[PDB]
């Protein structure tokens, strides 16, 4: 079937690792050890068209498509994805590549990055916003078939 090439990209534990575990084995880790893979992939059904996903946990401009993470309890990682953003569509002489950005780290009470603040970077960016937590899996999923479709219509 059609196979995606999608890299998880994001500051420091934002959650990047964590969030793709739970999306291949539905299951939240604690603390990966230093890495051992990196590059794992599964097989999904999507509207009917079922295609298999190659997660790059993090050369990439191999990528299809971009998962951008920010974990809401700091504003740091969200400042950065400006920097992100600006250096994907960099190594991709193309304003246009699929991209979402997600906001990891919701069972988290401490919140520093407003859910609008995001809801408007993101549109400013023109992307879509999901908001995520890999240890309560809520919308893991979610934003992973999100960039999928960014890849279909793309
Ligand atoms: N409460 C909570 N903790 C989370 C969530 N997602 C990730 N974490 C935690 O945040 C920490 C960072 O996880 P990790 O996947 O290593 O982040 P990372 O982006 O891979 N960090 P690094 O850049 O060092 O590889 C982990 O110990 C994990 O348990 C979440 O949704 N909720
Ligand atoms: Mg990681």
């Amino acid at each position: 079937m059609t196979e995606y090439k999608l890299v998880v990209v994001g500051a420091g534990d934002v959650g990047k690792s964590a969030l793709t575990i739970q999306l291949i084995q539905n299951h939240f880790v604690d603390e990966y050890d230093p890495t051992i893979e990196d590059s794992y992939r599964k097989q999904v059904v999507i509207d009917g068209e079922t295609c298999l996903l190659d997660i790059l946990d993090t050369y990439m401009r191999t990528g299809e498509g971009f998962l951008c993470v920010f974990a809401i309890n700091n504003t740091k990682s969200f400042e950065d994805i400006h920097h992100y953003r600006e250096q994907i569509k960099r190594v991709k002489d193309s304003e246009d590549v699929p991209m979402v950005l997600v906001g990891n780290k919701c069972d988290l009470p401490s919140r520093t990055v407003d859910t609008k603040q995001a809801q408007d970077l993101a549109r400013s960016y023109g992307i879509p916003f999901i908001e995520t937590s890999a240890k309560t899996r809520q919308g893991v999923d979610d934003a992973f078939y999100t960039l999928v479709r960014e890849i279909r219509k793309h």
